[PDB]
């Protein structure tokens, strides 16, 4: 089997991407944030505290003939940006882009933090990291990909995120029309439950490539690119007037600037992030100070190849017995 679904930015900054997912019988379609940095599929639901729902589409298990309470199971998750959610669990039929999993754990939110409430366009998350990170207790549950894997034509999914435009998540096949050149594959460590790999270095603009190992995760659920302070300082030093602002919470730059590209290494290959991808616009409405898309990972504890980086590539998440990651230009 295979599946193919379009993913769409939630706003004009590409702060996140939503992909329609069919849950239950008859289908209830919710728009979920596919997150390769977590491993819970959770949704706004009929159980969610009413004051914490503001515009989201909810899953109502009582209207699904295939929904079953997973008795005794609870879940609770906290994300890197400080947001969180928690609730109980149903199993139900879940389909993405024509690919169907029966018995998928669908985590029903009883509580969500303010950032989720305030984002009316995100109806929940679908985690695509390794199932060892799944938070369901006392019986840990598998991700949608893990459940689908054996039925897939090939044990892979791909992320093809757009810059200010729709893109695609495919399951079970590599669309050879979706990228240019060849795909370069690189080793993954699953030790922390992430799609963790090591980039071979970077360049700023038309500058020379610096060979240096940068360990980090491929995380579709993180907006920006978080890298070591040394790397990030070297980037922003090439933008007149750029500075790290404690009050704003990262590097800012004059909105009048033309940003340089940023290149990262994948083995001997190179992925180029155009400067425009690094512009996250005014820090507040009408400001002439703009927020940078490359930020320091210092104090996160891990480097994160978020959407800023991933949207510059066609990315293969290879879930074969020895997982790997592939990157191609597009």
């Amino acid at each position: 089997s295979t599946g193919s679904a379009t993913t769409t930015p939630i706003d004009s900054l590409d702060d996140a991407y939503i992909t329609p997912v069919q849950i239950g019988t008859p289908a209830q379609t919710l728009n979920l944030d596919f997150d390769t940095g977590s491993s819970d599929l959770w949704v706004f639901s009929s159980e969610t505290t009413a004051s914490e729902v503001d515009g989201q589409t909810i899953y109502t298990p009582s209207k699904s003939t295939t929904a079953k309470l997973l008795s005794g199971a609870t879940w609770s998750i906290s994300y890197g940006d400080g947001s969180s959610s928690s609730g109980d669990v149903y199993t139900d039929t879940v389909s993405v882009g024509g690919l169907t999993v029966t018995g998928q754990a669908v985590e029903s939110a009883k509580k969500v933090s303010s950032s989720f409430t305030e984002d009316s366009t995100i109806d929940g998350l679908l985690g695509l990291a390794f199932s060892t990170l799944n938070t369901v207790s006392p019986t840990q549950q598998k991700t949608f990909f893990d459940n689908a894997k054996a039925s897939l034509d090939s044990p892979v999914f791909t992320a093809d995120l757009g810059y200010h435009a729709p893109g695609t998540y495919n399951f079970g096949f590599i669309d050879t029309t979706a990228y240019t050149g060849s795909i370069t594959y690189t080793a993954v460590s699953t030790k922390q439950g992430f799609w963790e790999w090591t980039s071979t270095g970077y360049a700023v603009g038309s500058g020379t490539f610096k060979s240096t190992s940068i360990d980090g995760i491929a995380d579709t659920g993180t907006t920006l690119l978080y890298l070591p302070a040394t790397v990030v300082s070297a980037y922003w030093a090439q933008v007149s007037g750029a500075k790290s602002s404690s009050s704003v919470g990262g590097y800012v730059f004059p909105c009048s600037a033309t940003l340089p590209s940023f290149t990262f290494g994948v083995g001997s290959a190179r992925i180029v992030i155009p400067g425009d991808y690094i512009d996250f616009g005014p820090i507040s409405t009408g400001s002439s100070s703009c927020f940078g898309g490359i930020q320091s990972s210092a104090g996160i504890g891990i480097n994160i190849f978020g959407d800023v980086a991933l949207k510059a590539a066609f990315v293969v998440f290879n879930g074969a017995t020895t997982p790997t990651l592939g990157f191609a230009s597009k």
